[PDB]
């Protein structure tokens, strides 16, 4: 009868909510996708064991082109679950999926889970101060995306922080590191020369949020661009004018240079 | 003392994550606070029953002024859990708390949970398009705050959505409804004449996020300002120019007027 959008959380299979687990356990069919993000702390096997169901993993093409062709033949007889990393509707196009299903006569429910979008709070940066978000995409051939640079510019001018989701090619097992995003940004700066992202820009890196020991680091690009932040996933943040308490957190928790406390300079 | 910040999630006692529940059960002492927000879909008794541990509630004062005298000296040699609605560290007081503990030589870990910041994704509005967020506070005495109005203007001006939290008196359990928020915003519009919030402005109201049956409504102020959105807490969002996909989602899921497909896209 119905379709469940169930988020699995940030890091591992335990990041799912109790609500999500109890509902997943009782679904007749369980589908999942693992291309919108990376859950570096678990495996398909562990998730299957926790839920006690066999999980059919879908590729991006299966979902975007054949979702209703794969699910309709079931959702019309049985309860179906669709599992995704983090929160199913955050920084994905899965919301549009609910539209398809509804037009096809299948009602759906969403079960939220920890998302990187709110997890940024662990960096000490005021979540309300974040502005428009962007994604740093891998260049492809001659195509070199650069719009994320303009987003940073617009937010920074307003004194707002910029959350930069990093690119991922799940089928090639390529997960963009914060180091790589910084290299790409330095190159876009070299081209545009807007003084938006340079060696002296203060950035914040959050790696593997959701794990008990995520990597939280802050400092100037020149010092962090070659630093090892551990395995992916990574998220990069370009803060705006800092609040003193934001600077305190970055210094005391993220090991930032004590000089940022002079938010005046 | 190792301190575990554990988020309780959006609505009820099942919104905590499997990870949070298990860690909370392993902790010798479990504290909680419900002053930053309330868990409107459940009760302390129900959360206590699920966690299977005695839950010691702490007031805003207990936390901000005496946390080191209550939690620490109690949990000399043990692990302590501190339960908070939503996702820990989203609220500023939690981040400050972590800094304080670190200075006191106390290490802490964070177990994330769904936050309203990511949950709003259920409105169909793309998360990347949200800009600076703000809170609508009641005017009182000789004080009439209006900054939240400027936040809307700056965001919408750039085609960004504005997430608006509504005033809450946790201790007294009093909430500002979306209706009241709308009246206040119109009152501010009359004072500023910015053409930012009027009877023709498109807004979205979200209530009981986390619940399996949340209330998601979209429409013009003139139509929504007297609608019954149910029990608080409510969340008000003033979107910017809509993506056609966003608009279709609002029409088909949040019952928005077909009219938005040509007026707000
Ligand atoms: N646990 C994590 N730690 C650090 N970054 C993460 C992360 N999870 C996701 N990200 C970031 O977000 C990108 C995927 S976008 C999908 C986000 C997911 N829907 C959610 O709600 O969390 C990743 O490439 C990475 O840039
Ligand atoms: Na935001
Ligand atoms: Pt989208
Ligand atoms: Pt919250």
């Amino acid at each position: 009868m119905v379709l469940y959008f169930i988020g699995l959380g940030l890091y591992d299979e335990r990041d799912i909510t109790v609500k999500g687990l109890e509902i997943a356990k009782k679904c007749d069919y369980v589908f999942a996708e693992f291309y919108t993000s990376l859950m570096a702390g678990t495996t398909l096997g562990r998730i299957q064991k926790l839920i006690g169901k066999e999980i059919r993993v879908l590729s991006r093409e299966d979902v975007e082109l054949n979702f209703e062709n794969i699910v309709l033949p079931l959702a019309k007889e049985n309860d179906v679950a669709f599992l995704t990393p983090g929160d199913p509707l955050v920084a994905t196009t899965h919301a549009e999926l609910r539209i398809r299903m509804k037009r096809a006569g299948v009602e759906s429910y969403v079960i939220h889970a920890p998302s990187i979008y709110s997890a940024v709070g662990i960096t000490g940066l005021h979540i309300y101060k974040f502005g428009k978000s962007a994604t740093v995409a891998y260049p492809e051939g001659n195509w070199f995306p650069t719009s994320y640079y303009d987003v940073i510019k617009e937010n920074a001018e307003r004194g707002l922080h910029t959350l930069l989701f990093l690119d991922i090619k799940a089928e090639k097992r390529m997960y963009m590191t914060a180091n790589e995003a910084m290299e790409l940004l330095l190159k876009v700066e070299d081209m545009k020369k807007g003084g938006v992202f340079t060696d002296d820009t203060l950035v914040v890196v959050l790696a593997r949020a959701g794990s008990l020991n995520p990597t939280i680091r802050a400092g100037y690009v020149k010092d962090l661009i070659r630093e090892d932040f551990g395995d992916p996933p990574h998220i990069l943040i370009v803060p705006g004018k800092l609040h003193i308490v934001e600077a305190e957190y970055l210094v005391e928790i993220a090991g930032a240079p004590r000089e940022i406390l002079r938010v005046n300079v």
